[PDB]
């Protein structure tokens, strides 16, 4: 259940970070001809949020592709999963084509075939002005751990808080009407906040800017609050955050300090603390119980090692983790028991599309010395860490 958020203050009386997308193209399951599968293109770590993604087959654009609702990572960078059902063959070449302001031409990536008891609730808000093209777009999503359960999109035909997980559907009309109202109000707040922030930085009304907000709570196995959060970013960078004491603020610069003093005088922190200690944890406990059959089940990783020769003198060992939930995992390579921190390559953890996640860690090793390396796997669905070799 959401909370009403305060408005950023105007200043009366300067940097844009651009991150280019990471792109991973992969199937949900190990690919086997004839058997239907899912082709995924995961685009992550990008900023700003506008992006164009096509799945290609032998160079041709695939229609019907779906994608996830826009959300972002802890560093404020955005991620999206684009996916389609497909049946691979031997000589069909699949690819993902991505365009973004950081790319001087579209980038094509081919498909290369070769628990704990603690829980979190988060709401993620993205508001993007579009000068000359109407009002800002507002998209927000709610998660319990790594499971999305609501979305709101101000560009939907009828903007509403919408269910996105089966266990939320049982909530009555009061729940949907109330949280819709908070969204529609949080919409107009962020709209005035975008205007105020533009003025604080003397920015032109001709340019697009991004407001991102996150709040929610962490609970332990017994249901008690472990930590509350309420963060605010402008153009992909920290702006103002509620501190861990839920009673003071950290402001990034002199503009954000004006907002800090406004929220201090209005006692915003006290209102947020009341929400985080009460409503937030109370509804998180309720969701955990209503969805316990999926939300309180950790799926351990299915793990294996593959060998890919880099010529006849060295080779890549790749440690694979598949089908795990939640997403948090640690993969480490060791040589004679010592971690290969310097030489281990780690891809970003990526969604399978079926709620589970995937990751690999790779290290190049001297040929004939593969047997000295072991992959170490830590996941909350594993009673003990796993160790594997090639």
């Amino acid at each position: 259940n959401r909370v009403m958020l305060p408005k950023a203050a105007g200043c009366g009386a300067g940097s844009m970070i651009q991150r280019t997308p990471k792109i991973q193209v992969y199937s949900r399951h190990p690919a086997e001809n004839g058997k239907s599968n899912f082709l995924n293109c995961y685009v992550s770590g990008f900023h700003p949020s506008d992006i164009e993604v096509d799945l290609l087959k032998n160079g041709e654009r695939i229609e019907k592709v779906e994608h996830s609702d826009l959300s972002f990572s802890k560093d404020w960078s955005f991620y999206l999963l684009y996916y389609t059902e497909f049946t691979p063959t031997e000589k069909d070449e699949y690819a993902c084509r991505v365009n973004h302001v950081t790319l001087s031409q579209p980038k094509i990536v081919k498909w290369d075939r070769d628990g704990s008891g603690s829980h979190s609730m988060r709401y993620f808000y993205t508001s993007v002005s579009r000068p000359g093209r109407g009002e800002p777009r507002f998209i927000s999503v709610g998660y319990v751990d790594d499971t999305q359960f609501v979305r709101f999109d101000s560009d939907a035909a009828s903007p509403r808080e919408e269910p996105r997980a089966p266990w939320i559907e049982q909530e009555g009309p009061e729940y949907w009407d109330r949280n819709t109202q908070i969204c529609k109000t949080n919409t107009q707040t962020d709209r005035e906040s975008l205007r105020n922030l533009r003025g604080c930085y003397n920015q032109s009304e001709a340019g697009s800017h991004t407001l991102q907000r996150m709040y929610g709570c962490d609970v332990g196995p017994d249901g008690r609050l472990l930590r509350g959060h309420n963060q605010f970013a402008y153009d992909g960078k920290d702006y103002i955050a509620l501190n861990e004491d839920l009673s003071s603020w950290t402001a990034a610069d002199t503009a954000a300090q004006i907002t800090q003093r406004k929220w201090e005088a209005a006692r915003v922190a006290e209102q947020l603390r009341t929400y985080l200690e009460g409503t937030c944890v109370e509804w998180l406990r309720r969701y955990l119980e209503n969805g316990k059959e999926t939300l309180q089940r950790a799926d351990p990783p299915k793990t294996h090692v593959t060998h890919h020769p880099i010529s006849d003198h060295e080779a890549t060992l790749r440690c694979w983790a598949l089908g795990f939930y939640p997403a948090e995992i640690t993969l480490t390579w060791q040589r004679d028991g010592e971690d290969q921190t310097q030489d281990t390559e780690l891809v970003e953890t990526r969604p399978a599309g079926d709620r589970t996640f995937q990751k690999w860690a790779a290290v190049v090793v001297p040929s004939g010395e593969e047997q000295r390396y072991t992959c170490h796997v830590q996941h909350e669905g594993l009673p003990k860490p796993l160790t594997l070799r090639w």
